[PDB]
C-alpha cells in the first residue's frame, strides 16, 4: 500500500549527488553507447544505496584519515593519506563496496583543501591548504586504504587527523577530465569490484535525463560539467521512505505548480535513473518553480509522450 | 491529524545547519545568559524557514555573484564581490530577511575558495584560489548587496561570475572567532533586521542541546566548534512534511534501535530548538546507532526526566 513519492523541490533546491554543488539544469544526451556507470548518486527507488553512495552532501568526494608519509622523492603527489571512513571508523577493505563511501567516481584532478587539527601534540593547532588529488595517480588506491595529494604548501604534519574538503576540478595537460570513467579504486592493473551496475536506456526513442551541475575549476578550459542520475535529496528521501517499488518503472510528470499543468513525462526506473522520449542533446526548457511528481507505476509496454 | 515526525538518522548521517560539516557530537551547555540567536539553521516544526536559512547544505556560508572592483589601495580585503542570490536571481535588499540566505551568522574569519568561470570573454576559462572573508570587516555588508574577500593570489578578474565555497574558519590576532555574535549585515553603526528570535531555556533545570561540529581551521589555535540548533536534515524534513505543531513542545526520545531502549528525553520546541534537563557543560555519552524519535505533544507543565 505505502505510496512512493518524490520530495517537493525545485531545481535550485536540489544538490548534485556526485559533487557538492547545486543542480544548475536538466539535460538529456544522445545515445552514443557510452558506459554510464557512476558510483556516487546511486540508489534504488525503495531506498537501497549502491556503489560508493552515502547520505551526506558533505561526504561526496571527501576523505578523512591521517598522513603517514611524505614521499616527495618518489612522487609529485607527496602526501600519503591513510584513510578511515568519513564517520571516523576504521576502513575495512573487505567490505563489499568498490571503495570507501564518498570516494570520487570520475577520472581527473580533484581540487580542494586539506586541513589538520592536532589532538595531543600541540592540541588544537591547525593548518589548511589547497591540495589536489589525481584519481588517475598510481597512489590513488582508496580501496586499499589510501590516497595521495599534492600541494604547493609544505605545511603539513604526519600522524595528525587530516580532512580533504572538495571544492572543484582542475584541468591541465595530460589530465583531461572524464566524468564517465570511474577510477581504478585498487590501482593500476586491478579491476574494480562491487560496482553499481551500468545504466542505459533500453526502450526505442528514449535517452537518459541527468541533473547537471557546472562545478568550480582551478584553471584550464572546462565547463565543469558533472551529471548525476538522481539528486541527493531524492536519495535521502528514498532512504527514509523505503516505499516498495511495485514495478520496474515509475511514471513521473514535471509540473508547474502555479499554473497546475504538466510540462512533460519521464520514466523513473527502479534502480535509480530517469529516461525521456527525445532524440538529441538538449538542455531542458523548464520553469524555475517546476518539479517532478510521482504519477503511477507502469509496465514494460508503456510508451512516453515525446518530450 | 497529520503526524509530526523526525527523519531516522544517526549522528554520523547528520549535517550542521550553520556550516557544511558532519555533526560530530551532541552537547549541552550551562546557562550563562548568552544570547543564542543564530540565523542559519532556523526553522519551525511545521516547516517555516527563518533568518538566513535555506535548504542546500552547499548554500550554507556560500556566496555567489561577481567582482566589480579591486580596492587594494583602501582595504586589505581587496576584492569587492557584488552578490546575487545563491540560485543566481538578483539580490533584493527589500526582502524581509536579515541578509541573502546562506550568509554566515558568526563573527570571525571565514576561510574558503573563490572561483570564477568566464562566460563570454574567453568562455570557460577558469581560476580558483584560497580566499578569506572577514565577517567583521567594514566591507562585510551582505544586506546592502556586497562582501569583500582577501587572497594571497592576484589571479582574479572583474565582471566574471564568481563563487565562494566555504571550507573552514581562520584564527589570528585581532580576529577572535565568536560563533554566537551575528555579524552586522548592513555594516558598522547599522542594526540588524528581520532576525530569527533569540532562543533560551525558560523552564527550571533545563539547558539547550546543540548538534556540534568541529570544522576545519586554516591556522591558529581553535577547536573549530560550531553548534547548531537543528540538523539540516531535520530542517529539510520539516519543510517537506509541514506537519502542524499541536502545542508549543514536542517530547522526543533518544532511542537505541538495536536494544530498543530509550536513553533520555528532550523537549523539541515549536520554534526549532531543543532543551534537556541537566545542569552543567556536558558532551553526551550516546551510542553510534542512536537517534531521536517523536514521542508526543506536551503542555507547559511537563517536566523532563533528568538527563
Amino acid at each position: 500500500t505505502k505510496p512512493f513519492s518524490l520530495p517537493i523541490l525545485t531545481i535550485s533546491e536540489l544538490t548534485n549527488s556526485r559533487f557538492p554543488a547545486p543542480i544548475d539544469s536538466l539535460y538529456t544526451a544522445q545515445n552514443n553507447n557510452l558506459n554510464v556507470q557512476c558510483q556516487n548518486g546511486r540508489c534504488t527507488l525503495d531506498g537501497e544505496l549502491q556503489g560508493t553512495t552515502q547520505l551526506l552532501p558533505s561526504g561526496i568526494c571527501a576523505f578523512r584519515g591521517k598522513l603517514t608519509a611524505d614521499v616527495h622523492q618518489s612522487h609529485d603527489d607527496r602526501w600519503h593519506m591513510q584513510l578511515t571512513n568519513l564517520n571516523g571508523t576504521p576502513f575495512d577493505p573487505t567490505e563489499d563496496v568498490p571503495a570507501p563511501l564518498g570516494t570520487p567516481d570520475f577520472t581527473g584532478l580533484l581540487f580542494g583543501v586539506a586541513s589538520q587539527r592536532n589532538v595531543v601534540s600541540n592540541p588544537n593547532t591547525t593548518r589548511a591548504h589547497e591540495a589536489v588529488i589525481s584519481t588517475t595517480s598510481s597512489q590513488f588506491v582508496p580501496k586499499l586504504g589510501s590516497i595521495n595529494f599534492g600541494s604547493t604548501s609544505d605545511d603539513f604534519q604526519l600522524q595528525q587527523p587530516t580532512k580533504f574538503t572538495p571544492v572543484g576540478i582542475k584541468v591541465e595537460s595530460g589530465h583531461d577530465f572524464d566524468q564517465w570513467a570511474p577510477p581504478r579504486y585498487s590501482g593500476h592493473l586491478t579491476l574494480n569490484m562491487n560496482l553499481a551496475p551500468p545504466v542505459a536506456p533500453n526502450f526505442p526513442g528514449e535517452q537518459l535525463l541527468f541533473f547537471r551541475s557546472n562545478v568550480p575549476c582551478a584553471g584550464g578550459v572546462s565547463d565543469g560539467v558533472i551529471d548525476c542520475l538522481l539528486p541527493q535529496e531524492w536519495i535521502q528521501h528514498f532512504y527514509q521512505e523505503s516505499a516498495p517499488s511495485q514495478s520496474d518503472v515509475a511514471l513521473i510528470r514535471y509540473v508547474n505548480p502555479d499554473t497546475g499543468r504538466t510540462l512533460f513525462e519521464a520514466k523513473l526506473h527502479r534502480t535509480g535513473y530517469i529516461t525521456v522520449a527525445h532524440s538529441g542533446d538538449y538542455p531542458l526548457v523548464v520553469p524555475s518553480n517546476g518539479y517532478f511528481r510521482f504519477d503511477s507505476w507502469v509496465n514494460q509496454f508503456y510508451s512516453l509522450a515525446p518530450m
